[PDB]
């Protein structure tokens, strides 16, 4: 326990400070600080135009249509470099983040330059800071204590949680906008674009996220005052000022308007030093060497974890492939955020498992606070925790930073409350998070489950730890049985609660079929307790399966048994077996081992269709009742038993699944595996999400499964390619080539890809499970054997 607290202390300190407000282009708050956090964000716009406030950047949104934004290099333990290309605002913005070795001090360098040096424009950068908590704790504060000329400012702050600190904003260079042939640029007292403007005021903690709206509102009131006039005084008109004579408070705006016709651009530093620190960040030169050191250290960590060769993809060079992989991983890590607040949950409205109409949640309530440290599918579209997405994020994160993956996993399972094992599918905390979500999707339903991909990720992590440790650094939990055992003892009761909850809530009705299964002569050899159905499906959708519009049995029936629901129970059971092994719980381990084998046997006995050579959902013939029908829509659901490694090794069924995945007339394409066979009735129909398009998450599992079932495919030996090798190689090549190409051309990683011509579709900046392309390119010997 003492060793664990020593490890957890260091982990905490290394992850305390980072740009964890991932919904912002650049926003910061300290990890796990909910009462008195220092909150920071950066906004910018072109103040030279009359309607520059309409192009004010703050939150990441696809509606901004930036040419490019994201981390080129990033690791939240260290820092990184983020770039924003904004053609509308003529701005080429780079933001560096670095930290002291103990992680308690930090600096942000904002560096801008024009995209076109002869386009008349300005870069009006607005920093805001808020020391929260004062209204609650009666002590937390942040005050400007002085300045060195107009453009360098010194602040003193107190956070009850993090202690006293100094915050400084200082210019290194940059030409402030001004017409030299005027006596002054001022148009009103405080409205002067020729120097830094600062405004302090009191904003309630819960309203701090509205920094852009408050800014626009205050500037609008100043404009109203002014006009109740040359074009080059507009920047001064759009400079914030203390019009209403607010008393100083927790919140601070700092506005700097630079002339973008000067080619060299600008640079200023924002530095935070804990009071009494032995590692103060003190000079511009010190920041410059920290940035150089930090970027090198991240490149070194990346090179230790991944390795890249020439081929088999067609990416022009190994240097370019590696850089692509680094940027993609950096954006996945850069989506990691810290969230705190209430969910909207409806527990009162009655749930009827035998009805299939959409449900009206009319008894919604504020519940919480909750908190969560998690990666996100997309900073623009989906800047929040998604339960089923996170398992896939962790499969990528774990390959780079094993211990970080354990931090995120633990955070998720902290959300399990005492009376229930339920975890919401989508985690929306507070008004800031709700602002990105249509009201119709905000209210969560505690009767609805989702695929437990977190436990698939946990299974893969425990597999590596168990392999490496034998008998019972960013990978201490992989190598140290003492540390792993303490982590496991803490989390076990939570996983168990979740496991029991999932199994009960999704229990199928085996008692129908009995007469039918007796007639087939297999009723006696199936395991009646291991059959499952997705509870809460509707006529046209099945949200609990994670693949909403993947075709299901019609009409819906309470006797349906879903092959993918059973497969997921298999995966959960496997993870329980592994954590039981780690805890030396022999009798529990052997129970889970047998349950896993019973899942395996039910998949082959019940869900395998000899006629269709496929795993299928099953249902009772609505006409006949004496007949049970195999609902067979060939696609991701059909391959899931393969992709989750539940089919017995050497099973004759393996070859048929491989044949399914290799067939160009079904789900094989030049751009990866299609979610649904081209020959299916539903292919291309309706919203067309899981009815054709290629998704990286399932594609990656299939590749991983190939290596498990056909271990020879990992060797590239000259000779005759087996069917398994042909598939493995071409799929890996097709995914790598296409995801890169779309990223190179269309700009970024996408939620899914077109079966037509492989073009990117769905949400943009999807890192996101599409970041699993990093592993496909660079993963090497994640398994641990022996090097005698
Ligand atoms: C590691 O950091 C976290 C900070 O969240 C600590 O684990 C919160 O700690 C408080 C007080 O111990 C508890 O009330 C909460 O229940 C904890 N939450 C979670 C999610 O664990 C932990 O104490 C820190 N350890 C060290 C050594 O700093
Ligand atoms: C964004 O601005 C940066 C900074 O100037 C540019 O990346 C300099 O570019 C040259 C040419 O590649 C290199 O010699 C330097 O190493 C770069 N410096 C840094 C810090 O990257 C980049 O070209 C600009 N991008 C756009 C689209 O204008």
């Amino acid at each position: 326990a003492e060793f664990m607290e020593e490890y957890q202390k260091f982990t905490n300190e290394s992850l305390l400070w980072a740009p964890y407000r991932s919904n912002c282009y650049f926003g910061m708050r300290p990890r796990y600080v909910h009462e008195s956090p220092l909150i920071m964000g950066i906004m910018w716009f072109n103040s030279l135009s009359q309607d520059g406030l309409h192009s004010l950047r703050h939150f990441a949104t696809p509606q901004d249509k930036l040419q490019k934004y994201g981390w080129e290099v990033y690791d939240p333990r260290i820092g990184g470099k983020e770039v924003f290309i904004d053609e509308k605002n003529n701005l080429n913005l780079t933001v560096y983040f670095v930290k002291s070795k103990n992680g308690e001090n930090w600096s942000v360098r904002v560096q801008g330059e024009p995209l076109d040096p002869k386009r008349p424009s300005t870069a009006s950068v607005v920093l805001y800071f808020s020391q929260n908590g004062g209204e609650i704790d009666g002590k937390s504060s942040l005050a400007m204590i002085g300045h060195d000329g107009p453009n360098d400012m010194k602040f003193f702050g107190y956070s009850k949680e993090l202690g006293e600190y100094h915050l400084t904003v200082k210019d290194n260079f940059g030409h402030y906008f001004k017409n030299p042939e005027y006596e002054t640029m001022e148009v009103a007292p405080g409205s002067d674009c020729s120097k830094t403007s600062h405004l302090s005021l009191q904003i309630p903690d819960k309203e701090v996220w509205k920094a852009r709206d408050v800014f626009q509102s205050l500037v609008s009131d100043s404009i109203r005052d002014i006009l109740e006039r040359p074009a080059d005084l507009i920047p001064s008109v759009l400079t914030i000022r203390n019009l209403y004579n607010f008393n100083p408070g927790n919140f601070h705006y700092i506005q700097k308007t630079f002339d973008l016709t000067k080619k060299d651009g600008f640079q200023f530093d924002i530095t935070y030093n804990k009071l009494g620190t032995t590692q103060s960040i003190s000079t511009r030169e010190q920041v410059t060497e920290l940035i150089t050191w930090s970027l090198n250290e991240i490149n070194a960590r990346f090179d230790k974890q991944f390795s890249f060769g020439e081929g088999p993809d067609s990416i022009e060079s190994v240097e370019v492939k590696r850089r692509f992989a680094l940027e993609t991983l950096s954006n996945l890590l850069g989506g990691i955020g810290y969230f705190y607040g209430n969910q909207l949950i409806d527990r009162e409205t009655e749930f009827d498992e035998s009805q299939f109409t959409e449900i009206k949640l009319l008894n919604a309530k504020e519940e919480g606070p909750f908190e969560l440290f998690t990666s996100v599918p997309s900073r623009g579209f989906f800047p929040r925790g998604f339960y089923w997405d996170e398992g896939f994020h962790l499969l990528q994160i774990m390959e780079y930073d094993f211990d970080l993956a354990f931090e995120i996993l633990a955070s998720w399972f902290e959300m399990i409350e005492d009376d229930s094992g339920w975890i919401a599918r989508e985690i929306i905390l507070g008004n800031e998070a709700r602002s990105k979500v249509p009201q119709e999707f905000q209210v969560q339903n505690p009767n609805i489950a989702n695929p437990p991909t977190l436990l698939l990720a946990f299974s893969e992590m425990l597999s590596r730890a168990i392999e490496n440790i034998g008998d019972f650094m960013t990978n201490n939990l992989e190598a140290n049985p003492g540390l792993l055992t303490e982590y496991a003892k803490k989390i076990y009761p939570k996983l168990l609660k979740h496991y029991n909850w999932f199994r009960k809530s999704q229990t199928g009705l085996i008692d129908e079929y009995e007469e039918i299964l007796e007639d087939e002569g297999i009723w006696d050899k199936i395991h009646k307790n291991e059959v499952y159905r997705w509870v809460g499906r509707t006529f046209t959708h099945c949200l609990p399966s994670g693949m909403d519009d993947y075709p299901r049995a019609q009409p819906p029936d309470v006797a349906e048994l879903n092959v993918d629901a059973l497969a997921w129970v298999g995966v959960m059971t496997r993870s329980m077996k592994q954590i039981a092994h780690v805890l030396k719980l022999t009798q529990d381990e052997q129970r889970y081992a047998q349950i896993e084998q019973e899942v395996v046997e039910n998949l082959d006995l019940l869900h395998w269709s000899e006629n269709d050579n496929c795993y299928c959902d099953i249902s009772i013939d609505p006409e006949d009742d004496e007949i049970r029908e195999f609902v067979c829509h060939e696609g991701y659901v059909s391959v899931l038993p393969f992709a989750l490694k539940l089919i017995p090794k050497n099973s004759p069924k393996l070859e048929k699944v491989v044949a399914l995945m290799s067939d160009p007339e079904k789900i094989f394409s030049d751009y990866g595996l299609l979610s649904l066979s081209r020959q299916d009735d539903y292919f291309g129909k309706d919203e067309n999400y899981w009815r054709g398009p290629i998704w990286m998450n399932i594609n990656y599992l299939c590749l991983d499964a190939m290596r498990y079932y056909y271990p020879e495919v990992i060797l590239d030996v000259a000779g005759e390619a087996s069917n398994a090798k042909k598939l493995y190689q071409s799929l890996k090549i097709n995914l790598s080539n296409n995801i890169y190409k779309v990223w190179e051309e269309q700009g970024y990683c996408y939620e899914n890809y077109s079966p037509i011509d492989g073009h990117g579709t769905g949400a943009e900046h999807f890192t996101g499970w599409t970041a699993l392309v990093v592993n496909i390119l660079g993963r090497f010997r994640s398994h641990h054997h022996h090097h005698h």
